């Protein structure tokens, strides 16, 4: 056992180095997940200096056997590696498939399955999941979960267990975003390092919502959380975040349920200002000046909907209840063809999701002549209503603000307060003075953040502070896996 | 074989007289069928001196064996009876049972039928039907129908076969209205002569549509048939209206389909101006002065919903399509608890109205924690858009207008054209200054002309003349059969 392992590890055991130091490790895992059960946190430096972990935004660059700019994440642990920190800019320097499917469904989550399900019993389709696990976001919880009552994990089980082959599964597989060609939609695909182009008649995005970024001082650091990383790594792999752990944000009672679960000792900070260390995280402090010793922190302050593969694909976006969405047609269309269901269309219950990813598979599968129901969804879907999430103020007057990170590249929440100081409102501007949105997450985890600075410092209304539209490939691809 | 038999009957042969002369029937025809058969058309006079069929609208009060006063309709012909004509005002001189049931449906026709059949798998219900068979409409017809690919009378006798002991049928009776006592409604209802008591939860109007009635001048006269009464006696009984037939209406091809069908000699005269004869029908002119040698004549001008049990169950009404309809929530519910089905909401294929009824038992299974699957049927509906009714300009200047009757009672075209000419347009006045709608339809075959007169001398819109409700028994009882 490692100092932070849950568990004992059962997994063929294996032997890594970092930074010279040998550590163990198991087969499987993935690079981030081995060195945090070795109480290691700290993983690279970004360009201006600034320590990281691989729990937040912004990506882990690491050398990996000699090999330079390997993405930590990505890498899976294997016996007698040879891992170094290295500089944020630092790089290496050293057969197509064509497959043809009736619909394509982009993300593996309840919707995803939900639709796959209620598909194949008729048409091809691909279901399309980068993450490694068919599970969605369901999978990172094993807590009993409302509408299938049944215990989260299990019912993922239960789902992909029913999967025919008529569903072709792509784990650990990227979709570029969608292009329609008329007569089909082009979904290229990799995984692994080869490139898949996946020609389908419809396309379904079940595509998910992704946990909001908190901003608070130095929110970048290592050993900072955000809530869907601590769940994985406590519930997929079997590793604490840390020995004691500071919970904070709106929606910390799931991540406490959990905690309490594994026996993870804690102190919920519903405001936090600060955190600090030199490596790591070791203290927190609260907006009255209040300090916790501790050695991670763990926030969680809602999902929202994940807005790029949408307006990739060409739909347009509309705010309410706290959050941006998808404008639907009365059929969850985005467009002619490609289907929206899931947490991409609204934050609700799992269950909902799952009705709603069968509600859209089962109008293609009337637009295919087949005799589907799709309206016992639909009314069975109108029993939840779709949750809202408070708009933050951000106390930018009570903040160091340049210790506070807006984006994962540079970006300090003082970068862009500044812009906004000197009149400029216009967020495509913003993106370009600074560099906000334009690192490699896309804005993901920050374009709705500059949004709420814009208009927090400005007055103008959020439902009219319109959003730069997410482009060509929706996920980061490089580029020799592009070429010929 | 009588002259007007399209059948040879094998019921047990009957004798009966009219007037003193012998004729023969079959047990269970009904006294003007018979007496049609015969070729006996001439049944009453009105008390103005007008003669009378049983065929359109208007009642057929017949001395039966010494006894005034009997409705010829009502009247099963018996072996050694004893009929003559008499006045219309001439009148005779010389255990009440409770039912306590989940629903109580009103009207028998394939709404009726379809609520039931839904109805039956887990509730008690009360099927209402006064017309002694369990069809609709739809067992007057004989013809294939959509939906269900399949020969109308056909699709009837499945239907009624599939009604569980659930599902109280009570054929041959008249329900007076609705009373809602808060804890349940109260459906009066007549069979034979008992007076029986329905209590229940929930109620249905399946209450259907009735036919229109057409202006031209003598239109009361006898060997004028009504739709509806054209396709029984040719279809449920089987008797010809004449030997050869004038057609008429919007809806005329309907009953030309079905003439065809029993070799039935017939013109199409789309414009009629006026039918003459002594004792019946002999000519039909049309606005052209063409005249035409016929035995009958048979106008179908489409259906209309029966609003009566609408307005006296307390719903509201709407103009649309051109018709009054009822107005509905999301729920087909004129009121809470009580819902409409079929076209008692509007016109449409027998099919769509089964749905309907389906639709409506599926609701009420709903409200009484059965899992039921409305919406399924809703989908279905939308496949039929309800149709709609030209609105009639009536000829005024080109008729005679006493000669053209509006209602059953006395009440010719020009007493009511008169009254409208001297300003008066409220039809609540209308109604008291001319008999109109007080004879012993309660307004049903002449209400909506009454309106229809009134805007055209006026230029006052349909949607705007607004009609007298329908009020405390909405069928004919009388009045012993309510005691104590
Ligand atoms: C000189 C230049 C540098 C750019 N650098 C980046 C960049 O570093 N990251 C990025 O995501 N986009 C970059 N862009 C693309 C911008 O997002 C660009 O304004 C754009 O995408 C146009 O807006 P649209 O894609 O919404 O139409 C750059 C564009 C220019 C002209
Ligand atoms: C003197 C008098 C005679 C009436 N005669 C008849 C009648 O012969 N037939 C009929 O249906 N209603 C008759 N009524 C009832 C009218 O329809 C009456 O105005 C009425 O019903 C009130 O309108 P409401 O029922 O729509 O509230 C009569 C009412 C009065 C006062
Ligand atoms: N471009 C992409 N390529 C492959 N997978 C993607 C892509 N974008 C998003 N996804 C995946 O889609 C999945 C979304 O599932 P998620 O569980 O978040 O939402 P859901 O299925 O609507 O239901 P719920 O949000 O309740 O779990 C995630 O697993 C995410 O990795
Ligand atoms: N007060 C009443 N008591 C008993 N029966 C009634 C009463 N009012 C109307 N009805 C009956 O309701 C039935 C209506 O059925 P009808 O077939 O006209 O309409 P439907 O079932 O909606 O479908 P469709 O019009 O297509 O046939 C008729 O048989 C009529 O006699
Ligand atoms: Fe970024
Ligand atoms: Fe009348």
């Amino acid at each position: 056992m490692r100092p932070l392992d849950l568990t004992e590890k059962r997994g063929k055991k294996v032997t890594i180095y970092f930074e010279g130091k040998e550590l163990e490790a198991y087969e499987g895992e993935k690079l981030p997940v081995a060195l945090l059960a070795n109480e290691i946190y700290w993983l690279t430096t970004s360009n201006e200096g600034r320590k990281r972990g691989a729990f937040t935004f912004g990506p882990v660059p690491m050398t990996v056997n000699g090999v330079k700019g390997l993405e930590a994440r990505r890498i899976k642990v294997k016996d007698g590696m040879k891992i170094e920190r290295q500089g944020y800019y630092d790089f290496h320097e050293e057969e197509i498939e064509r497959v043809v499917v009736d619909v394509a469904i982009i993300g593996g989550g309840p919707a995803g399955i939900g639709a796959a399900l209620e598909l194949q019993q008729y048409l091809t389709v691909a279901l399309i999941e980068e993450r490694g696990w068919l599970g969605g976001d369901m999978w990172l919880k094993g807590i009993k979960q409302e509408g299938f009552n049944k215990d989260s994990r299990k019912v993922v089980e239960e789902l992909v267990g029913k999967l025919n082959e008529n569903t072709k599964i792509y784990l650990e597989t990227s979709a570029l975003g969608v292009f329609d060609k008329g007569e089909y939609f082009l979904v290229p695909v990799v995984r692994g390092d080869k490139l898949i182009e996946i020609l389908a008649k419809r396309v379904v995005l079940a595509t998910g919502a992704i946990d909001s970024t908190m901003l608070f001082e130095n929110n970048d650091m290592p050993g900072v959380f955000r809530r869907d990383f601590a769940l994985e790594v406590m519930n997929v792999w079997e590793v604490a975040p840390g020995r004691k752990v500071a919970v904070t944000g709106s929606k910390a009672d799931e991540v406490i349920q959990e905690l309490e679960r594994w026996g993870i000792d804690y102190v919920h900070i519903p405001n936090v200002k600060r955190v600090e260390g030199n490596e790591k995280v070791e203290r927190v402090i609260d907006m009255n000046n209040h300090e916790y010793k501790v050695d991670a922190l763990i926030f969680a302050d809602g999902r929202r909907p994940d807005i790029n593969p949408i307006t990739q694909a060409g739909g347009k976006l509309r705010f309410r209840r706290g959050y941006y969405s998808p404008v639907l047609d009365e059929y969850h269309r985005i467009k002619d063809g490609i289907y929206v269901a899931g947490s991409a269309v609204s934050i609700k219950p799992h269950y909902a999701n799952y009705l709603e990813g069968k509600l859209v598979g089962a109008y293609i599968l009337k637009e295919f002549g087949y005799d589907a129901q799709p309206c016992i969804y639909e009314e069975k879907l109108r029993e939840y209503e779709p949750e809202s999430l408070s708009i933050p103020r951000i106390p930018l007057d009570k903040f160091n603000l340049e210790d506070v990170q807006i984006c994962g590249c540079d970006v300090s929440l003082k970068k862009v307060d500044e812009v906004i100081r000197k009149g400029i409102t216009d967020l495509q501007i913003i993106k370009r003075l600074t560099h906000l949105a334009m690192g490699f997450c896309q804005g993901r985890y920050c374009l709705f953040n500059g949004a709420v600075v814009v208009s927090q410092r400005t007055g103008k209304k959020l439902s009219e502070i319109d959003l730069p539209v997410a482009r060509s490939p929706i996920k980061n691809v490089k580029m020799g896996i592009l070429a010929r």
